[PDB]
């Protein structure tokens, strides 16, 4: 009924495993948030990139009318 | 005793895991905080884009 | 030769692109280190799991000796 | 005037960019602490695995 020494060891290691495994949900939550933030930044860079192209075209066009 | 040693090892390792779990919480909060700063930056940038595009259009181009 | 106004607006928006790219690069480095941390945790989980299966087997064999 | 508002916006943009940069410095620090805590956990887990498997074998042989 009570645990033997070998069973006690086993229980301890199983407890450690579940605990390492359960770190998953929290890590995935953080990871998702970090990944989402990266894309936000990337969209901002994308729009600025578009602004630079728009202006570069206008600058190149205007010079033509010179 | 050897038993005490093994027990302190299990408790420390346990606190460490819980602690890591908390750093992840702190990270999440830090990311949400940066998310407001990014919204502020995007607002500034969108206006900056507007400014240069208007100024470059009115100057016929 | 001094920059015209249009050229100045161009320079300004270009700087802005380089600035945002830098912010983006700093963030992506950290993001890669975080991804890497998750993989390490997976490996650890994988090793403890394999250890658990090992102990299980031994607990079974130690009990089967009882006969 | 236009200078006042214009200059004001050039400063707001630069300030918000530097502030995020600063926040990124704090993030980097937490990323480092996370990694180190994980290094430590890898060590403790390697030890616990070795310990229990050793004990498990001595019991099967005794």
């Amino acid at each position: 009924q009570a645990l033997s020494e070998i069973e006690t060891r086993h229980s301890e290691i199983i407890k450690l495993e579940n605990s390492i495994r359960e770190l998953h949900d929290m890590f995935m939550d953080m990871a998702m948030l970090v990944e989402s933030q990266g894309e936000m930044i990337d969209r901002i860079e994308y729009n600025v990139e578009h602004a630079v192209d728009y202006v570069e075209r206008a600058v190149s066009d205007t010079k033509k009318a010179v």
